[PDB]
């Protein structure tokens, strides 16, 4: 029993972070095999960031500008390309630590383990979702770009986000492995909105069970509800819509408690409507969006 | 910006963890040099647990009973010991992954890194605090006995605890690396009293801190406070009183933002009182108590 924000183990991510460093500014790398992926703004000065050519400022660098570094070992850079916004370098040694993996590009409200890092050190392990927005709200502070995010199936990482940049209001903005950005941003300091976010239905929804099978049931009510008329709340809380897809992904859930879906949604209504009245859910005074319903499975049987 | 619950990156002690049976009981084991560590009730049935002898039921045990899996290679036990709680069963082979490492038992609301792992295998790593009352808030399930807690200070890891037991109020119970429980528990499945438990304060004023560097400053207000004042007020809201030990630990955080430690007594006095007002901090809508002042300046400074 008990239910905690908890975080893949790291030690297959730990084995593959490198320091780059490229002019004056250092950052993080990723090693799998024998390629180095990291932002490709280690190639800017602050003067740069404001409106770079990435194009230009990278024909001024050849192989032996980029420092890899991999704990106290350095890698001998023999290739180098951009893709998208990210550069991978290619090195004379495939990384002995590499784990097997993929590259994987989440979907908003997806979770996932961040392993913060500090040229090329790791400092720490969190879970994070990728809000419906696309920006994370994470914990970095400068030179922590090229951390990544993943998930671990058994005994393969899906890499799923690399960290590029804070946004003015706090919030962190990063790439898949591709060097594609979630979301509308571009890696360029200059003032960028992320839109409206929301709170993440199905996962509130999954948090609910969480509590249920946990012993926090005082929130379960006599009530139940529509999928319409439970929307027509969530859009007035800006919650997503709950569509038949998240309810079935529910499903397991809704078997192992013996509370219908629509039963939930009718909790989830009254205490949107009602508030907590000064109670907590799994030691929280809010509703936790942040636990997907497989990750609530994962959690409360053991997967290991 | 930004502030997590963040864990330590638990690599060093996924390369420890071992998978240790005894009879029909499976648990985990922790290998530092030749010796591996694991809660002695692995020697019970679910039978023996109501009441056991340990030392009567481990002389029923020869080092040929205890089978202990490194992955997927057996390892040889050439000897086995009882320490308090714990068995410590020498083996033929030191193991090539163990971390510089110290035994060390923490205090009460000191916080620390768990790696929760089933038949050896590591599922996932929370960050915990150790309750002023010697629980925690932990997420185990059977099986999970012998998962370990731990911090780590460049590359040394400390470990502080080993999981024993779910009390029958759902929260955890375990001992330090010697076999000695924290607080008055038992290895028996008998009903045990956990005392009441506190708020950790200096943790809260720690949080409060971290809340007011990363721009969440809405609870700043015009008052100050004594700490006999303050002290009143923690009595009354269950708060561990605070020391000028606990002053004096916050002194960095003090200096840092220029508010006077007795002046964020007073804004928590004022939280204790008046409550948050729907209002959150840090994105919780509780006092948050299981960051310590030290974690607070490893974060907000980027300590890897
Ligand atoms: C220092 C600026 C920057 O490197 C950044 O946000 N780093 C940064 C990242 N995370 C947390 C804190 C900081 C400071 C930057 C800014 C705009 C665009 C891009 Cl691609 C990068
Ligand atoms: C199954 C009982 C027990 O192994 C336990 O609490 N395990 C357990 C541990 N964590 C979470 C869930 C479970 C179930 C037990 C009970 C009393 C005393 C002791 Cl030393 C051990």
């Amino acid at each position: 029993s008990g239910f905690r924000k908890m975080a893949f183990p790291s030690g297959k991510v730990e084995g593959c972070m490198v320091q780059v460093t490229c002019g004056t500014t250092t950052l993080n790398g990723l090693w799998l095999d024998d390629v180095v992926y990291c932002p490709r703004h280690v190639i800017c000065t602050s003067e740069d960031m404001l409106n770079p050519n990435y194009e230009d400022l990278l024909i001024r660098k050849s192989n032996h500008n980029f420092l890899v570094q991999a704990g106290n070992v350095q890698l001998r850079v023999i290739g180098h390309s951009m893709q998208n916004c990210v550069l991978k370098l290619k090195v004379d040694t495939a990384n002995p630590k590499t784990p097997k993996y993929k590259f994987v590009r989440i979907q908003p409200g997806q979770t996932f383990s961040v392993l913060a890092c500090y040229n090329g050190s790791p400092s720490g392990v969190y879970q994070c979702a990728m809000r419906p927005n696309f920006t994370i709200k994470g914990s970095f502070l400068n030179g922590s770009c090229g951390s990544v995010g993943f998930n671990i199936d058994y005994d393969c990482v899906s890499f799923c986000y690399m960290h590029h940049m804070e946004l003015p209001t706090g919030v962190h903005a990063g790439t898949d492995l591709e060097g594609n950005f979630y979301g509308p941003f571009v890696d360029r300091q200059t003032a960028q909105a992320a839109g409206t976010d929301t709170t993440i239905t199905v996962n509130v929804l999954a948090w609910l069970y969480a509590a249920v099978i946990n012993g926090d049931r005082w929130f379960l009510n006599r009530f139940t509800t529509t999928l319409n008329d439970f929307n027509l709340v969530a859009m007035k809380y800006n919650y997503e819509p709950l569509t038949q897809d998240h309810v079935d992904i529910l499903g397991p859930l809704s078997a192992q408690t013996g509370i219908a879906v629509l039963d939930m949604c009718a909790s989830l209504k009254e205490l949107l409507q009602n508030g907590m009245n000064g109670r907590t859910i799994l030691g929280s005074a809010l509703l936790e969006d942040e636990f997907t319903p497989f990750d609530v499975v994962r959690q409360c049987s053991g997967v290991t």
